[PDB]
């Protein structure tokens, strides 16, 4: 009788409307004095750790953010970073993140 379940709202082409994309850039922003622009990769790499909470794992968060080595991120490019990094404090499973995807830590499934 607990436990209900009478909402659908799935995710993923994280549609919206000025409701998430104005937050997302009054963040990038208040390091980028520019309305838009880019910022760097070691700039926003230093701050990003704010979730995952202790255990740096942002080496697999950038590593999806950056897409050209370019060690930068247009605004558009952070729109999706953020939206990597709150997948933690919102108890998201990881559905992707790496080419492989199966048991790369566990071949002996028996
Ligand atoms: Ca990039």
């Amino acid at each position: 009788g607990s436990l209900q379940d009478n909402s659908s709202y799935p995710d993923e082409p994280w549609r919206i409307t000025e409701e998430q994309r104005e937050y997302y850039v009054n963040q990038f922003r208040s390091l980028q004095p520019d309305p838009s622009s880019f910022i760097s990769g070691s700039v926003a790499k230093n701050f990003f750790t704010k979730s995952k909470l202790s255990i740096p794992e942002l080496s697999y968060i950038w590593e999806l953010s950056d897409a050209d080595c370019d060690g930068a991120l247009t605004l558009p490019e952070f729109c999706a970073a953020f939206h990597l990094i709150v997948a933690r404090k919102n108890g998201y499973p990881l559905p992707e993140g790496l080419p492989p995807t199966l048991q790369p830590e566990f071949i002996v499934t028996d």
